[PDB]
């Protein structure tokens, strides 16, 4: 019943191409980016070591069962589409809070503590930790007590609602042992060998289960693992170990997710100044249907991931132009309420089949991932997947030049939501332009052609505050105070060139483009605690515009000033030998 999707492109690189990634991805950039993701095979010589130890390598397992994987049912978007309506008659706007990382199934909750006479039943018995147990949540850090706290001021008013009349108050595991369990389970399901099974056969019972009632079936994985903790499956130099002259070569390979976001053409290559969780890989085991549901970058950034062993992993990508196609359908499910809850769109995983979205007009692309492959991913790329067996997985994200003009796009669309930022892309993009050497020239002439539009629509934003009757401006410095404190009050933006902040609070603050909602105490007082009193522009657009102009006239002792200079040297470079 199922249809398998077109294809995703491959490369197979020459040596000389592999050399640099990121120059050989910008190349394949303007044909992959209609794709949203490419796969990328190495040459057969290239076979990295896996520098740990399966057999004492002890991770913990998340649970996934297929049949409630989806969470956009018809009966749980119209449950909340209702408990809003109910908080809005009611005047206090539903705020969904977060537990262990991640939103709570309200709906989900709810149908639990009814399951067992509701919530004085359930508070004189004690059995919110039985709760947290069936929603998933790893115990024994105290989520039981913690969702009795938001059930009472959340689902307990709409409980009486929903009930009678009832209204009058009050209100306001090893990787060895793991493999055992997959490569067991996997034939017991197909009764065959697990390397046996056709690829296309496992891709049409995966999406079959989803959807499937008449059986349910659960499978367990592991993700969201930091390298820092358990250790890369890379050689990495950092006096963890002696390194094997064998490894040697792959431990200072570019293509070693450890050393991407270093590369001169990376951004964060010399900004070790903001540890942001981007910059570090992660880790990711997967079983037989394990699945990872349609997501894309923090800060729409390119993803790339290494299989560095097992069964393959099966891709679903979705290119960039048509993103915006693919959030309206998925919203159209559920308008009335999207509108209360835009950003809860994307707090709720979904695995909407392939063949919806071709049958609603969107690009959808494919491909089976293998030992040895990198899958590369792209800006605003949404894209699903499941693992065909027992694997092993690595991911990393990563920046470029092309990405920074997205980066202030997507801030603007988090300003747009209330969405946190997990950096500030104004703040970054000032720490390049603060060491113009040693910086790739591309990145050089976009920022110029970046930060212009930036001092202008920030200039734009100091003048059009004076007229609403401000008078003092502090300075201070954003870089060295905590996100959670230089954030917007409803933005909510990570501030860092420009906020503006009163006397009505000590620390309280609100972004330039929401101005008014800081507190009533009128403009008339104080503050625009700014950063750079305009004597910026021409300062650092210089040190830059330099390298960027120094660069563009160099091409029109000359191969000396590009060595000291760092320049590239591709084709220009061998017009020299
Ligand atoms: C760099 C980090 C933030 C990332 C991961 C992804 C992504 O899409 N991935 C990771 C592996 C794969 N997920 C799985 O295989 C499931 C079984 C565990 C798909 N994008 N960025
Ligand atoms: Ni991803
Ligand atoms: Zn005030
Ligand atoms: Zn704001």
């Amino acid at each position: 019943e199922f249809v398998p999707p077109p294809e995703c492109p491959v490369f197979e690189p020459s040596w000389e191409e592999f050399t640099d990634p990121l120059s050989f991805i910008g190349r394949i950039r303007p044909l992959a980016e209609k794709t949203g993701i490419c796969k990328i095979r190495p040459p057969k010589d290239w076979q990295p070591p896996f520098a740990c130890e399966v057999k004492s390598f002890r991770f913990t397992p998340r649970v996934q069962r297929l049949n409630e994987l989806e969470a956009m049912t018809r009966v749980r978007l119209d449950f909340l589409d209702q408990l809003a309506k109910f908080w809005e008659l009611q005047g206090s706007t539903l705020k969904i809070p977060v537990v262990e990382r991640k939103i709570l199934d309200l709906y989900a909750l709810s149908k639990i503590v009814a399951s067992k006479g509701g919530f004085e039943m359930v508070t004189k018995e004690k059995k919110w930790s039985k709760v947290g147990s069936r929603l998933g949540y790893l115990p024994g850090k105290g989520t039981g007590s913690l969702l009795k706290s938001h059930y009472e001021r959340i689902l307990y008013p709409y409980e009486l609602f929903q009930s009678g009349v009832s209204l009058m108050g009050v209100q306001m595991y090893t990787l060895q042992s793991f493999g055992e369990m997959a490569d067991n389970f996997k034939s017991d399901y197909f009764n065959m060998p697990v390397h046996m099974v056709p690829t296309e056969l496992v891709e049409k019972e995966f999406w079959r289960l989803v959807s499937s009632i008449e059986e349910d079936v659960i499978v367990e994985y592991g993700a969201d693992i930091s390298s820092k903790d358990f250790g890369s499956g890379f050689p990495v130099k950092d006096g963890r170990r002696k390194i094997l002259p064998e490894e040697e070569e792959y431990a200072l390979s570019g293509w070693n997710l450890n050393n991407m976001p270093v590369l001169e053409q990376s951004v964060l290559a010399h900004i070790n100044v903001d540890i942001s969780g981007m910059k570090v890989p992660w880790l990711y085991v997967g079983m037989c249907f394990s699945s990872f549901c349609w997501h894309i970058e923090d800060h729409w950034s390119y993803s790339i991931n290494y299989l560095h062993w097992g069964e393959p992993k099966t891709w679903y990508g979705v290119p960039s132009h048509a993103a915006e196609q693919l959030e309206e359908v998925m919203r159209e499910l559920a308008p009335e309420l999207f509108e209360s809850q835009p950003d809860l769109l994307h707090q709720l995983v979904t695995i909407m089949n392939p063949n919806v979205l071709m049958e609603h007009g969107v690009p959808v692309y494919r491909t089976n991932q293998c030992a040895g492959e990198f899958v590369v991913t792209f800006p605003r790329a949404y894209h699903s997947g499941f693992n065909q067996g027992y694997n092993f997985a690595e991911a990393v994200n990563f920046c470029t030049a092309d990405w920074l003009p997205i980066g202030r796009q997507c801030v603007n669309h988090y300003r747009r939501l209330r969405r946190h930022c997990v950096f500030s892309h104004e703040e970054l993009i000032f720490k390049m332009a603060a060491d113009p050497e040693c910086l790739d020239v591309g990145l050089a002439a976009m920022v110029c052609k970046e930060l212009t539009l930036m001092t202008e629509e920030e200039t734009r934003l100091r003048e059009s505050v004076v007229q609403m009757g401000v008078l003092m401006s502090e300075e201070e410095v954003f870089e060295l105070v905590p996100d959670d404190e230089r954030q917007c009050s409803a933005c909510r933006t990570t501030c860092f060139l420009s906020a503006l902040t009163c006397s009505c609070n000590p620390e309280r603050l609100v972004c330039l483009y929401h101005p008014t909602d800081l507190c009533p105490c009128p403009m008339q007082k104080k503050c625009l605690r700014y950063r750079y009193p305009l004597e910026d522009l021409p300062s650092l657009l210089y040190g830059v515009k330099v390298r960027a102009q120094s660069y563009d006239t160099w091409v029109s002792v000359m191969l000396e000033d590009a060595e000291d200079r760092k320049y590239p040297e591709n084709d220009l470079f061998r017009k020299l030998r």
